[PDB]
C-alpha cells in the first residue's frame, strides 16, 4: 500500500505531465497521495493562471462575512455577521490597516503560535464564496473554469443525464481569516489555486480516520451534536492541533504559498487560516473513485446548511432514500 502513514505528498509536474488533469490525479493516487486527504501541487515553472494581477481591484465583494468567534483558543465557533459590500480595493486596505495587519513574527511556525493564542480575541473579515474565476481563457493548462464538470463525470460513470452546473469560487483573505472543519459537499474532490498574495495553513485528518474526527467533534460541541447528525456540515466549528494531538487524532499540517495548487480528496476533513492579504480561486471535482463516497456522504437535514441547486440531483441519483428527508431541509 503506497503513503501508509498518510503523509501529505507534494508533486512537482513537469509542462508535459501538466497537460492532462485527469491522468495527473489518478498519476498521485497510484502513489497514495488520497490517504493523507490534501496534497500540494508546484506548477511547472514555465506555466501561469495569467499574465498580472494588476488590474483585480474592482472585484466587488457584495457580502463580506465578519468571522465573530465563541468559545475556548483551542476549540471554538465562528459566525459570519454580514457586512456592507466593499470592492477587492477596499478590501486590500482594510486587511492592510493597522487593525487586521499580519502581526511581526519570525516564521511560520511563530505565527501558527500566534493565530492559536490569540484568533478568538478578533472578527477578521473574509470576502468568501464570490462566483467568478482569476485564470486567463489562454491558459489551458489546469485552469480550474475549464475543467470537466461533476454532471459529465457522474453521465460518463452511470449513465444517467443530470440538470446542474460546477463553477470557481473567489476567496479574498486577510490575517486571521478561517475556514473551519469540513469535507467537501458530497464528499467530492476539492482543488484551490492560491493566486495572489500571503500563505494559506491547511490542517487535514486522514480519510480513513474521518469518524475519529467527528466522535471528537460531538464531544467538544455537544449541543451542536443533539441539533443535527452531520453538524461539521455547518462549517463552524474550529479544534486546534494542540486540542487534536491530546485527543489522538492523526492530522497532518501544511502551508501552501502563491502559486501553489492543493487538493483535498473525497471524505478528507480540512481547516486552516490566512497569513494575511490573500486571493485564492476553489471548486469541486469528481474522479470515477469519487461515486462511492458520493453515495455514502452525511447529510444535514437540520436546514442550517443550506447547499446549491447542483447538490440537489446528486442527492435524488445517488441517495434517494435521504431524498425527500434532505429536500425537506433544503426548503
Ligand atoms: O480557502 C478557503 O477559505 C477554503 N477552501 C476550501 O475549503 C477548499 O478549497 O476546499
Ligand atoms: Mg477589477
Ligand atoms: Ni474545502
Ligand atoms: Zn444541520
Amino acid at each position: 500500500a503506497q503513503n501508509p502513514n498518510c503523509n501529505i505528498m507534494i508533486f512537482h509536474p513537469t509542462k508535459e505531465e501538466f497537460n492532462d488533469f485527469d491522468k495527473y490525479i489518478a498519476y498521485m493516487e497510484s502513489q497514495g497521495a488520497h490517504r493523507a486527504g490534501l496534497a500540494k501541487i508546484i506548477p511547472p515553472k514555465e506555466w501561469k493562471a495569467r499574465e498580472t494581477y494588476d488590474n483585480i481591484s474592482e472585484i466587488l465583494i457584495a457580502t463580506p462575512l465578519q468571522q465573530v468567534a465563541s468559545g475556548r483558543a483551542g476549540v471554538f465557533t465562528q459566525y459570519h455577521k454580514k457586512k456592507k459590500a466593499m470592492t477587492v480595493g477596499e478590501y486590500r486596505h482594510l486587511a492592510n490597516s493597522k487593525k487586521y495587519q499580519t502581526p511581526p513574527h519570525q516564521n511560520f511556525e511563530d505565527l501558527e503560535r500566534k493565530y492559536w493564542k490569540n484568533r478568538i480575541y478578533n472578527s477578521p473579515i473574509y470576502g468568501a464564496d464570490i462566483s467568478g474565476s482569476l485564470f486567463d481563457e489562454n491558459t489551458k493548462q489546469w485552469n480550474l473554469g475549464h475543467l470537466g464538470t461533476i454532471q459529465d463525470l457522474l453521465e460518463k460513470e452511470c449513465g444517467v443525464v443530470i440538470e446542474g452546473v460546477n463553477t470557481p469560487y473567489l476567496y479574498f483573505g486577510m490575517w486571521k481569516t478561517t475556514f473551519a472543519w469540513h469535507t467537501e459537499d458530497m464528499d467530492l474532490y476539492s482543488i484551490n489555486y492560491l493566486h495572489l498574495g500571503e500563505p494559506k495553513t491547511w490542517y487535514v485528518v486522514p480519510p480513513e480516520h474521518g469518524q475519529r474526527l467527528e466522535r471528537l467533534a460531538r464531544e467538544l460541541f455537544p449541543g451542536s451534536s443533539r441539533g443535527c447528525g452531520a453538524f461539521l456540515r455547518h462549517k463552524v466549528a474550529l479544534i486546534s492541533p494542540t486540542v487534536l494531538k491530546e485527543n489522538g487524532i492523526p492530522f497532518n499540517r501544511i502551508t501552501q504559498e502563491a502559486g501553489e495548487f492543493m487538493v483535498t480528496f473525497p471524505y478528507g476533513y480540512h481547516a486552516g487560516f490566512n497569513h494575511g492579504f490573500n486571493c485564492a480561486e476553489a471548486i469541486n471535482f469528481a474522479t470515477p473513485r469519487w461515486i462511492d463516497y458520493g453515495k455514502m456522504a452525511s447529510q444535514c437535514s437540520c436546514g442550517e446548511a443550506r447547499v446549491t441547486f447542483s447538490m440537489d440531483a446528486f442527492v435524488r441519483i445517488l441517495q434517494p432514500e435521504r431524498y425527500d428527508l434532505w429536500k425537506r431541509g433544503q426548503d
